[PDB]
RNA sequence: UUGUGU
């Protein structure tokens, strides 16, 4: 497929990017090698891990198949780990999540489901309950893109009050 | 008790 990153441990820390390249380099193509470093003091050392960007996401795979957890490299005591790098991370649950205050302790996963419906795809909706299962008047909901969550706020923000409860409906980004 | 995933 398209380029992609991967983080990769138990690399030795005496290997440099170019024993690394010609690692990788087995698998797919590769566009480059960066080797993580610690400069607290001189000299600068390897973290004994690296980021590989390939070309392709099948290369990655690839790479991935034949390495992780498989191949343990001179000295090392564990297998190479590899994944994608956490800067590959793209919409993160964490930005498309909505915290729903203020609403009936009567509501139901369902009722919310309903509620937030006609914003876009709700991928997740829980109501947070405390011990005894009785609603804690609040819940959150995850839409499959920000765009949508953020639509659901400019339009359900404060919009209406719900049975037993004070103030109007919060919405707004879950914490 | 405006409650943010035990």
């Amino acid at each position: 497929s398209d380029a992609i990153k991967m983080f990769v441990g138990q690399v030795p820390r005496t290997w440099s990017e170019k024993d690394l390249r010609e690692l990788f380099e087995q698998y797919g193509a590769v566009y480059e090698i960066n080797v993580l470093r610690d400069r607290s003091q001189n000299p600068p050392q390897s973290k004994g891990c690296c980021f590989v960007t390939f070309y392709t996401r099948k290369a990655a795979l690839e790479a991935q198949n034949a390495l992780h957890n498989m191949k343990v490299l001179p000295g090392m005591h564990h297998p190479i780990q590899m994944k994608p790098a956490d800067s590959e991370k793209n919409n993160a649950v964490e930005d498309r999540k909505l915290f729903i205050g203020m609403i009936s302790k009567k509501c139901t996963e369902n009722d919310i489901r309903v509620m937030f419906s006609s914003f876009g795809q709700i991928e997740e909706c829980r109501i947070l309950r405390g011990p005894d299962g009785l609603s804690r008047g609040c819940a959150f909901v995850t839409f499959t893109t920000r765009a949508m969550a953020q639509t659901a706020i400019k339009a359900m923000h404060q919009a209406q009050t719900m049975e037993g409860c004070s103030s109007p409906m919060v919405v707004k980004f879950a914490d």
